[PDB]
């Protein structure tokens, strides 16, 4: 993506996409990719709780930041962010210091697993779209160390349904895409409740998804893999979910 | 309560309730109260899936079979019901007879732990208002038990929440009034974890409870413990939720 | 009570009872209870094993002191107690100072989940009546941390039976008179296995512990709850035990 | 032994014991032996709770069918025996068919894990000494399967001490002398509790049962094993102990 | 491939394949292919223990019954093979007749997760290159079902290295191609040990698979896929085991 | 023994040997014994992977530093060595500093179970013949925690098979000789995947390890304890194995 590496929810702004025939279309497109990915983003934010000015809260996987500033343009509270990435981290800083809060918002290069946070300080932390990349109970029992008491957490991820057996090939070719290891609902829920996270609020998100990815399929930019999200998707094999989540 | 035993959701509709000078006002409170129990009770229903006609719902604790015969009419499917008491058996089944529906519809005295129902014959099953009333690890394994892999499991109570430290008074006053053992959403998540069910929708219902119950504590009929259950849910020691999980 | 918190055990003393229509009787009463107290908190003392001086003893949830200072004045060691009362701390301090022991026994302000002890340093500790405030698997985890390695444990508490299936009402009113949380044989035995605690004495003392509260029902300082506790002792749903346990 | 197969418990009747210069003391002492003996299977009757004529108890290892004798001319009931030794088994029901009570008493030739009695239809069952030879978490597995719910088990045996660290070599000795596996209190607190057995009582008899073992190494029939029970029981490492269970 | 479903171990015999300019090369190279993977079978074979002539072995994902036809002529016991495949069954068992050898072993469709093998029945049995297709927790929890206690458990199978932390896009090519859903060695011991299998030998066998790899990229019948093979077993994040294991 | 204190593996020079009628025999024997030990800590080196220079090893049980001393003249890495002889410590240590080397291999006084090292810096560990002598789980967890994600742990120890039931006398007598206590296989295997520990290679050397119980049979230092390896090990009941993990 151009800013948010995660992907959005809601409907789609047919009239603001206008003719598919003007060259601006590939743009108002990628404009309008960015509004829903926004908007998924403003959604996770909904269920951190109420986190004050003096909270500290921690993103893993951040990407570019985006959600980070986002939660401090809202809360007006301190917030880490954690990537593998250091031309994400940079950036994510970069965009900080413009926007003259580099002094609530930082990003580093430090792996989501081992985090240098102490026990307990956190108030609320999330995995946006990367927690598809680690051990489901090493990242959960990392956010549990660093998370306060009573604190919050959350996830917005892709997740294989137990309810169909085993992965089907579309969740493995998008695996495959990018070279991640897309759990199952099952397994989320189950390293939950063995590290003291408590899901408050899950909700199954695949039909507001679903308007994102099909007119992601319809532009230059494709890169083969919405096939597999949509079919995944409609088929009930893959499915977008929301985890809010109490430390106990 | 007159028909349904558990309690309702949705906004009060104060202008049916009229003049609470009228007479007539403490009759159309009851008829009120309904209207919100059965609109719980359709809401539960919205998540048991696609049942068909040739599925078998199961009902632990099923009271007077009002979820039954609401179940059978949307679906058209077969409904059993379980409950220890014999005159609420009686009351469903005689009420089955009268809508001549006692073909599909069935309610008998047996433990919802001991069920006579054959492993992995019935499609989807709920507990209303009754999982308060027996240990969690054993009614889920029960459920999981005769429970179709794939099948769908739903549960509307009340539960103290966790984030909170131990149970309020408030929780143990209820738990005094009912002769109950209300249990954590903690308790509730882990039971499922360890039974094979996992949570497909998670929500809290508190705020859309809370009307049904200050409706009710204005009434002649109160018995005191309605307080318990205004401010527990208040303060947040206390929770109304739905979760609806799959048999995986 | 005035002294120790906890109740007590052992055939009540009617002949120092006297007249109950003299005026001191009440007076005559409230001692007696004290002594039943203080044999009980003995008893807890001899399943501390062989304590030296040099001893570093831990009351989880201590009271006023009362098993803290015993517990000095028997083995000659150090006793830590903890409480969530900063009067009750100040007062069992107090007492200390005045006893010119306050260089071996003290109270203060802190959660017995959360204790400041140094892991392996505690020689033998043990909650009086105040494990049914806390969750079980946290308090024993704490205990087995600061717990010496052959370090032992006792607990002296009620709790319902699970042979009787759910807690009682008579147990649910006990919780909502005092805004605890009555935890059950089960889970207190399963607690321990869980938590490096292995059970060497366990041993029912409700028939040492009636006298005692019929005793109490007879008093003008009745608070009603003895009814609660008399009945539930009585029928089996509530019971009375000591379990001394080693860290191993 | 000879006929109990287990040690016994109580002070020794020295008075009775005569003059160790006697002939006949050799015999006196076989006698007293035995009254130990029968006073400890005594014992562990008085913890399988109220049973009834209409009930049936279990005994796993049960030798000779000493205790299952004592047993039904205790509580009136039914009892099955079972062992491994066919000569044993022909004893019991001889010994049954003789005392005019075979149509209550009866031991087969069985393995203890894979029992042919129904779920849930005996009422109180027992291991007297003969859980050492056998895993712990099958034998406590099959009792639970077998046992009532609200059903009792209690086993005397003799167990290593966790709280001193490994067997010691008087526990090997002892483990190699009967080709047995002598098993941690630690594993057998473990076990029941992951088998839905909680401990009642939980009582170490080990000064009772030293009188017992110091009469039998100053006789004949010495086999060399008492010195090892005898040090080991006074060091600590090994300890006798009762513990009654219930099936919650 | 062309009778046996698995993939080969050991040395090329380059010699038998003479010059890749004969025409017959593309044959004499399924041929080679063919007795690696014979090998890697009669290689299974010799884990299963000393199987009788009396004994009845069990194939989970037997494909074409190479596997078991191999197992009887070199055993002469009873062979039950299960798969999803009706076009499978129907040709193992033709085979099988023409052999004259349908007295022994017989391939059915069935789900090797519910099979129809009564509990401890089984001498031994094993998965060759199918438990990737299966929950690994599920089939191990079938085949200790219906295994003898005693009885033997063999797997060959590619399983991701977790040495390397998560699956390489390797192995997610691999899951893609084949729609499987590739294990985590890890997976594979965690889910023998809490379903009393107890492995007697691990080895990694990567190095005896890689020639036939090699050999088999320089064919027609390519399929692309064997790129991945060759990749990740020499980076070392996709791994080709055997694990025989004791049914305990 | 004379140098290492584990047992070894191999076929035994016969012609070494020589005639048993020499007087030297006695004296050729004890260095054909120490060859088939040297050889068996060679055996244990290969399964720690490629240790580098710069990696720290550690030994767990270390006895006099035989395989220390190895260890580093093959890796030149550093190596530190815990037992809880001080003879032995100070015997490794002043054979370093002999060998101009004790900048790199050093011996202390320290229980296995409770290390000084820093959690993650060792590259590989093992246990050799020591841990027959500590709970499994506790010394596993403490490998667990001082050895690197991707470190390598490799145990060599004589177990009994669970495979044949309980422990054999055999194997008491063994577990009595040297006052230890020799677990199952099971436990092995269990322990290891509840602490993190991934076997990569399990191999029965029973057969390699019997012409080393059997030349020390014959000798004139014979303890009278070979005669249990020796049975033990043919009737299958006790068996010497090698297991190496990954620190998953
Ligand atoms: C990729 S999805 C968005 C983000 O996840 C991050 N990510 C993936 N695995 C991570 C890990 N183990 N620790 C920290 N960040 C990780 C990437 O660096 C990227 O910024
Ligand atoms: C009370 S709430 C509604 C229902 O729960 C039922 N109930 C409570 N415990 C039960 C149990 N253990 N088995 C079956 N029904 C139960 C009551 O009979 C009643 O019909
Ligand atoms: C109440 S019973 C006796 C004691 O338990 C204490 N108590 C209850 N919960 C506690 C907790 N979580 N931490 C420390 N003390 C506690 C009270 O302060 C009181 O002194
Ligand atoms: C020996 S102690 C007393 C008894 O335990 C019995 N015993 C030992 N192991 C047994 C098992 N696995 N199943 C049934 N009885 C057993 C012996 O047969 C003997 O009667
Ligand atoms: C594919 S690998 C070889 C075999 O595994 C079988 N297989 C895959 N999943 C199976 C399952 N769940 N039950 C039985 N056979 C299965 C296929 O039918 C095929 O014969
Ligand atoms: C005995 S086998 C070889 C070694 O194991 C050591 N050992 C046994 N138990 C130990 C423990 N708990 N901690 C450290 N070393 C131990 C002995 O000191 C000896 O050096």
């Amino acid at each position: 993506g151009l800013y948010h590496h995660h992907y959005g929810i809601g409907a789609v702004d047919h009239a603001a996409l206008g003719d598919p025939g003007d060259g601006g279309y590939e743009a108002r497109l990628i404009a309008e990719l960015h509004r829903l990915e926004s908007a998924q983003a403003e959604f996770l934010l909904d269920h951190l709780g109420p986190v004050g000015p003096g909270d500290t809260l921690v993103d893993a996987g951040c990407g570019r930041g985006g959600s980070m500033v986002m939660a401090h343009q809202r809360f007006g509270c301190k917030v880490e962010g954690v990537t593998l990435s250091a031309a994400q981290a940079e950036f994510g800083n970069r965009r900080a210091r413009e926007l003259g809060i580099d002094d609530h918002v930082r990003s580093r290069v430090c792996n989501m697993l081992d985090t240098p946070f102490e026990k307990g300080t956190v108030a609320a932390s999330w995995n946006n779209e990367s927690s598809m990349y680690v051990d489901l109970h090493d990242v959960f029992a990392e956010h549990s160390r660093f998370l306060r008491v009573g604190g919050r957490y959350v996830t917005v991820t892709g997740c294989w349904n137990p309810r169909y057996g085993q992965p089907s090939k579309w969740v493995s070719q998008i695996n495959a895409h990018f070279e991640c290891n897309i759990h199952s609902r099952r397994e989320y829920l189950r390293a939950m409740a063995d590290n003291r996270l408590v899901p408050q609020t899950v909700v199954d998100l695949t039909p507001e998804t679903l308007p994102y990815w099909e007119l992601r399929a319809t532009s230059s930019l494709v890169t083969g893999i919405e096939e597999a999200f949509i079919e995944s998707y409609r088929d009930g094999s893959f499915q977008y979910v929301l985890i809010a989540a109490d430390r106990v």
